């Protein structure tokens, strides 16, 4: 009985937990709450995984077992050389990584000498710790144990390379926050803190050309680089603009749905941009218009929320070692 399991930030497990339903109909889907990690059985995975936009890091676990608290580290080096290993195919090197939740009497670096040694014996493949080009897994959780191959070599997360580096906010997040602002093909949408172009990227590429995007940033430089990395993609249509976000009706007409990631500096400064941002936002939107935003200060942002919005949904989300809310907000 094997599973896919699929990585997103913690918080963001039943989007997640969607976007694979929809891929791969059926029943006994398992949600980790609160770390990130939704598995699925599958008696295959394919290409069609490689297209998830909630998901880090893919691992097919093609074992799962109850550790055998006689000899653990035994019954771990049996599983492995029972199970099937065609990726040492032309791979050429490994390494294993083992991950462990609970206390054991062994550590994860006893368990990838076992394997790995196992491996090596059984396979003849060099083990290279730096540039492994095939990642063994085997993760250790309470009383079971996973062992199977990460699907992945670079996160999938790694898409729009030339927005990225800046900052914390990867393209899975984005990809939430249009998902939480229920986004659809044809609406209008604004990323009104741009930066080098994210979020608006996110959203064109998934939306496509019949919605409208707005982009807004003070820098120059960063929005040279969004238009950069829009044309690489194909995603030329997105309007990217010079644009204070305290004064957004300057700069953008109304929009159906605003995705927004604030500044986490520049206290009181930082008040009076949530202060005129949000009453630009809501001046911006029809009735029934949402924004999605993502934030360090819940309370400083709740204090400034005009009067005229409702609070919908409010989730804790892990970005950077840290932990935002996103807020979804419904004009009233």
């Amino acid at each position: 009985h094997m599973w896919l399991e699929a990585t997103t930030h913690p918080g963001l497990e039943d989007l997640l937990l969607e976007e694979l339903s929809a891929l791969y109909p059926g029943e006994g889907a398992e949600v980790d709450a609160r770390k990130g990690r939704v598995r699925i059985p599958r008696a295959w995975v394919g290409e069609e995984a490689l297209g998830l936009r909630l998901a880090h890091h893919l691992v097919l676990f093609r074992a799962r077992l109850l550790l055998s608290r006689e000899d653990p580290l035994g019954a771990l080096e049996r599983a492995a050389l029972a199970l099937p290993w065609p990726e040492l195919e032309g791979a050429g090197s490994f390494r294993v990584e083992a991950r462990r939740e609970g206390e054991h009497p062994f550590t994860s670096p006893e368990v990838e000498r076992r394997v790995g040694e196992a491996l090596h014996r059984a396979y003849g493949v060099p083990v290279d710790l730096k540039r492994p080009a095939v990642r063994v897994r085997v993760d250790v959780r309470g009383e079971e144990a996973f062992l199977g191959v990460q699907l992945t070599e670079r996160p999938l997360s790694r898409r729009f390379p030339k927005a990225a580096l800046r900052g914390s906010l990867t393209p899975v997040l984005a990809q939430a926050l249009l998902r939480l602002a229920d986004a659809r093909p044809g609406m209008r949408v604004l990323d009104p803190f741009t930066g080098s172009g994210t979020i608006a990227l996110e959203a064109a590429s998934t939306l496509g050309p019949t919605s409208p995007v707005y982009a807004g940033d003070l820098d120059e430089k960063r929005l040279g680089l969004a238009r950069e990395a829009a044309l690489a993609s194909g995603l030329s249509w997105i309007r990217f603009l010079r644009a204070d976000a305290r004064h957004l009706p300057r700069f953008f007409p109304e929009v159906d749905r605003i995705l927004a990631n604030p500044p986490h500096g520049l206290k009181e400064g930082l008040f009076h941009l949530y202060w005129d941002f949000l009453r630009g936002a809501l001046a911006l939107l029809p009735p029934g218009g949402r924004v999605a935003l993502l934030t360090l200060r819940p309370a400083l942002l709740k204090r400034a929320l005009p009067p005229g919005f409702a609070l919908r949904h409010a989730r804790v989300v892990e970005q950077g070692g840290v932990y935002p809310r996103v807020f979804v907000l419904e004009k009233l």
